[PDB]
């Protein structure tokens, strides 16, 4: 609250507290991290991305976003702990230091800020964005069904009131289009990780079709390796496989889009638990969850460095 060493990582925070932590972290480490505004949400909130960078021109980069689905509160909490963790380990861990010496990391902690506010002010289990339009008194688009990969196909709903509603057309949600523009204008991302909760799964492309990706052998192996690093800490068991195969058919998801843009290392994590608490994970599981998913995410970045 006036030092990120004083910040309580073991509790759930509001949007203001998280954007203030971003300002404290940048002020504490101005040579390693900066805060970029890549857009504004439907209702007018700034959308912030943190860039962690050791220098260079157009370094190969890693995208990580959290909270695209606002009720999944373990993910924005894990992202605050990640941001802090990168300024603690850089210069101490050989592995992490070697990734950041050749690559940059972009971290988006709250991808859907209006939805996250709503989960605090009115409905804890709100999933969608907050746009209103037109044709329905039902608010919101599922922002993980709004991307241009299999858009509009089976695996998303067309009624506005559905939790899985895809939107009128791809990238209709400014929260999605802001990332699409930013990743394209950068033009040198090598990995794209989108973190959700729960089911304890590590998923790779496709959700919208049963056809295997051309890179399915290599990504299945990276997923085998990341899932074993994660399990090493506390015994937490993950499954892994393509989206459509390992949880269900879904069209318009972000990782299918990034993979189709040529970002080969595209993965989504489904964090703790497997059903007991669901979206309502105890605050006493935040840091255990954050610490073992760190191990799985480090294993993916190391493989992106080496290839
Ligand atoms: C919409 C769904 N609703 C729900 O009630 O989930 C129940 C459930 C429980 C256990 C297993 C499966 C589903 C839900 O919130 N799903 C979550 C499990 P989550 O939002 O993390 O799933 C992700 C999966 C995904 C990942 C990449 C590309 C496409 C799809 C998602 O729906 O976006
Ligand atoms: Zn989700």
């Amino acid at each position: 609250a006036r030092s990120t060493n004083t910040f309580n990582y073991a509790t759930y925070h509001t949007l203001d507290e998280i954007y203030d932590f971003m300002d404290l972290l940048v002020a504490q480490h101005p040579e390693l991290v900066s805060k970029l505004q890549i857009g504004r949400s439907y209702e007018g909130r700034p959308i912030y991305v943190l860039k962690f960078s050791t220098g260079g021109s157009n370094r190969p980069a890693i995208w990580i976003d959290l909270g695209i689905h606002s009720r999944e509160w373990i993910t924005q909490a894990t992202g605050v702990w990640f941001a802090k963790k990168f300024t603690e380990n850089y210069g101490q861990n050989p592995s992490f230091t070697a990734i950041l010496d050749s690559m940059d990391i972009f971290l988006e902690i709250v991808t859907n800020p209006n939805g996250f506010a709503f989960t605090h002010s009115e409905n804890r289990l709100w999933r969608k964005t907050r746009s209103v339009t037109s044709s329905s008194l039902c608010v919101g688009v599922d922002a993980n069904r709004n991307w241009d990969a299999g858009f509009g196909k089976a695996g998303a709903s067309s009624s506005p009131c559905s939790e899985t509603y895809h939107g009128k057309y791809a990238n209709s949600e400014v929260e999605v289009k802001s990332i699409v523009d930013f990743v394209k204008n950068h033009g040198n991302f090598k990995a794209f990780l989108s973190i959700h909760s729960y089911s304890q799964l590590l998923l790779y492309p496709y959700g919208y079709t049963t056809q295997s990706i051309p890179d399915k052998t290599e990504l299945n192996q990276v997923a085998k390796s990341a899932v074993a690093a994660l399990k090493s800490l506390y015994g937490t068991s993950y499954k892994y496989g393509s989206i459509i195969t390992t949880i269900y058919q879904a069209s318009g998801g972000s990782i299918d889009w990034s993979y189709n843009q040529g970002i080969k290392y595209s993965f989504t994590f489904e964090l703790r638990d497997t059903g007991r608490y669901g979206f309502l994970l105890p605050a006493s599981q935040i840091i255990p969850t954050a610490q073992e998913t760190w191990l799985g995410v480090l294993t993916i970045m190391e493989h992106t460095v080496n290839n």
